[PDB]
RNA sequence: GAUUGCCCCUCACGAGGGGACAGCUGGUAAUGGGAUACC
DNA sequence: GTGGCGGTATCCCATTACCAGCTTAACTACGCG
DNA sequence: CGCGTAGTTATCGACCATTACCC
């Protein structure tokens, strides 16, 4: 880090009037050009307390290219530069200055021997050069901050510990980012991003002969300064029989009816009575669809690319920052002129300008004593809603809305409403877990179809009688009568088989064993636990031939790697976690009738909130796969922390030490009050839903005050 | 009442209803599932 | 800063978490029509 | 002379807090 001259003049005149980037860039030029005295007159008027420093992304689709990416001089030049910089040492990088001018660019390209495959744009190269130099220095800073963070952690532990006891670790070994020879161990990989820049920025398609479009875009005309018409008609009940987009009679009116072929009672909600509904357009053929696109081009040389900007139009008509009449050029001016083309997916990611859209993004969620002090400011003027969130698996989210107001030197926190998210979102959570299991079973059932006809028959036969074979084999080997022993009440930790075994009392050798102590933090004398029925069931299932198993599982791996479903589900769970924090926020906002909602979530370390899958106890279900039951705690924890930056929300991370335990009424925190989802204090006998009422009541009370919950 | 795409559901396959919209890379690390092996 | 899955060692696959990198543009200049 | 292509040259700043919490 090196001080700048510009920083001095601002710090000397504007201590606390930080400005956003666009004014900073323009302001720097004026100072350097028109002297130091002329920058104040530009920077005195316009400034903001919290300047928007975040731009949402918008994604569109590539239509056609001149040739495949990575066949372009910029893409080859970027790769050649990148893999040269990542294999430099620390000392060599210090004497590697690729300066920002055209003259120095060539001096660099010659002094090192790296080639540029016919591409030299000073700005475009400068973008690549800084980003590559940035990544190389980033992996070196990253260790240093982590090294600093451990040192800071050690620093606290010694001073605090050294007064209560003697033991204190003196120090620890420095973690380096370098090899013995100076090189970079685990150096960054190249990035395949076509970073578009100003001299190349997208602009509305006009027909040039080098650019040739697929046969569907036969005549593409679009006056870039005309207002783009609206696709759908205003009343979709005029569309006739033939034309596309025809809503049939039975589907307009709400009600229930039976289809003519089979007959099922299906509720039809009818046309949506909504005013911000996205409109879906339908063309007769794929040629009409193309002529109603928004094509803009990006030319860098003898190789171009055409992209379809309907994606940006939807993303702008959803945020309602685009008038109903708008031109193609106006749409492009709503976004920055530097897209990021994704070459391996043919997707271009625009972002909004700070003027068109853009919000402040708080870097961190406030914790500790910042919670009280933040409410001290925000309640000085208006009242702020306070939703307290407590995650679980019986009830995914439990929320309590309060209404903090301020009287002199206190924050009256009115409790308003405790609720949980509705059954529809619970139904989708259940349906998401069923879809995952269905996906897994289909992949398994299609890996069987990848076997040759001989091994296929073996697998089909064995799986059908797998449970029957194990049952009969176990009984015959140890003589146990199947009927005397209950089967359906078999779990992962029951010991029914052994007790029937021990009732015969053949020997004690075969059952008891000496569990090897698990490598871990905790070591004791090793327990002698008797082996369970799940272990017996596993060890007696009929194993499949090694060769067929190698072939069968290799087929599954191939199907699994190239399966579109896991992306489908991973987005599905994320959007279902986000949908469940929007209900929460919108419900509290329509109830508290306040603009500003600051949700309060527990400071749970998501690494240990993952959960597990589930098998129903039983003998039949030892040989089936585990139904997936992973927790949404990580999803919903991240979704609230994302409200912090995506929508500039305040977020409160507060330690949930005794929140689920400490009785609301009294300060007595014994661990035995909680029993699951039935709380009961053991001094002032009281019954509340541990999740809904005591956990949220206590979370809010540790929010209004920085102090952590009292202990004894 | 917003032209593509993406996610979920219904469908008389004409379509209808609802949902997400901060995303890319890269290096590491966990987590869950599946298979074998062994005390 | 993991719990009631009996422990460990190989792999295989998926998705996350965590922390690095990113996600302009006005003004000016010069070779062609 | 005007317009498509393109080089120069401008800014990058911070946080709390430690024996439970969900199965
Ligand atoms: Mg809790
Ligand atoms: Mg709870
Ligand atoms: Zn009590």
């Amino acid at each position: 880090a090196v001080e700048s001259e510009f920083s001095k003049v601002l710090k000397k005149h504007f201590p606390g009037e930080r400005f956003r980037s666009s004014y900073m860039k323009r302001g720097g030029k004026i100072l350097a050009a028109q002297g130091e005295e002329a920058v104040v007159a530009y920077l005195q008027g316009k400034s903001e307390e919290e300047p928007p420093n975040f731009q949402p992304p918008a994604k569109c689709h590539v239509v056609t290219k001149s040739r495949d990416f990575a066949e372009w001089p910029i893409m080859k030049a970027s790769e050649a530069i990148q893999r040269y910089i990542y294999a430099l040492s620390t000392t060599e990088r210090a004497a590697c200055k690729p300066g920002k001018s055209s003259e120095s660019h060539a001096a660099w390209f010659a002094a090192t021997g790296v080639s540029n495959h016919g591409y030299s744009h000073v700005q475009g190269l400068n973008l690549i050069f800084d980003h590559t130099l940035g990544r190389y220095d980033g992996v070196l800073k990253k260790v240093q901050l982590r090294n600093e963070k451990a040192r800071a952690r050690l620093e606290s532990i010694n001073a605090s510990r050294a007064d209560e006891g003697l033991p204190e670790i003196k120090a620890e070994e420095e973690e380096v980012a370098t090899n013995e020879t100076g090189h970079l161990l685990q150096p960054p990989g190249i990035n395949p991003s076509f970073y578009v820049y100003q001299t190349i920025s997208p602009q509305a398609y006009r027909p040039r002969d080098e650019i040739v479009l697929p046969p569907e875009y036969a005549g593409y005309v679009r006056d870039p300064n005309a207002p783009i018409p609206l696709g759908v008609v205003r009343n979709r009940c005029d569309i006739q029989k033939g034309c596309p987009g025809y809503i049939p009679e039975w589907q307009r009116e709400a009600g229930t009816a039976i289809s003519p072929k089979t007959g099922k009672a299906v509720t039809v909600p009818g046309l949506s009575p909504k005013k911000n509904k996205r409109m879906r357009r339908y063309w007769r053929s794929e040629k009409e669809k193309a002529q109603d696109a928004l094509l803009v081009t990006v030319r860098i040389g003898t190789d171009w690319v055409v992209i379809d900007v309907r994606g940006l139009l939807r993303n702008a008509r959803w945020r309602t920052i685009a008038p109903k009449d708008i031109s193609l050029n106006a749409l492009l001016d709503l976004f920055t002129g530097d897209p990021v083309i994704d070459v391996r997916r043919n997707i271009v990611t625009f972002t909004y300008t700070l003027d068109a859209c853009g919000t402040y993004a708080r870097k961190w969620t406030l914790k500790g004593k910042q919670t009280k002090a933040t409410l001290d400011k925000l309640t000085a003027t208006q009242t702020v809603a306070l939703v307290a969130i407590d995650l679980g698996q019986t009830n995914p989210i439990s929320a309590g809305i309060s209404r903090v107001t301020q009287e002199n030197g206190a924050l009256q926190c009115e409790p308003l409403d405790r609720f949980t998210l509705p059954d529809d979102l619970l139904k989708d959570i259940s349906a998401y877990r069923i879809a995952w299991d269905r996906n897994e079973e289909e992949l398994r059932a299609r890996s069987v179809e990848a076997l040759p006809e001989a091994q296929q028959a073996e697998v089909r036969a064995l799986d059908g009688v797998s449970k029957e074979t194990a049952r009969t084999q176990l009984c015959a080997d140890f003589g146990l009568d199947p009927k005397r022993l209950p089967w359906d009440k078999m779990s992962s930790n029951t010991t029914f088989i052994s007790e029937a075994l021990l009732s015969n009392s053949v020997s004690r050798d075969q059952v008891f064993f000496t569990p090897a102590p698990k490598k871990g933090a905790k070591k004791k004398a090793p327990v002698e636990v008797m082996r369970k029925d799940r272990t017996w069931a596993r060890a007696y299932k009929p194993r499949l031939s090694v060769e067929a198993q190698k072939l069968k599982n290799e087929a599954l791996w191939a199907l699994k790697r190239t399966s579109p479903e896991y992306l489908k589900l991973s987005r599905r769970k994320e959007e279902l976690c986000r949908r469940s924090i929007n209900y929460v926020i919108e419900k509290t906002r329509r109830r508290t009738q306040c603009q500003i909602v600051i949700p309060v979530i527990e400071d749970l370390n998501v690494r240990f909130f993952h959960g597990s899958g589930k098998r129903l106890p039983g003998w039949d279900n030892f040989f089936t796969a585990k139904k997936e039951n992973r927790w949404f705690i990580q999803g919903l924890h991240k979704a609230f922390s994302d409200l912090r930056t995506h929508r500039s929300f305040y977020v409160f991370e507060v330690r949930p030490e005794r929140t689920s335990i400490t009785c609301p009424k009294c300060g007595h925190c014994e661990v035995g009050n909680r029993d699951g989802e039935a709380f009961q204090c053991l001094s002032c006998g009281k019954t509340c839903n541990a999740d809904l009422d005591v956990a949220t009541h206590n979370l809010t009370q540790v929010a209004l005050t920085g102090k952590t919950m009292p202990k004894r």
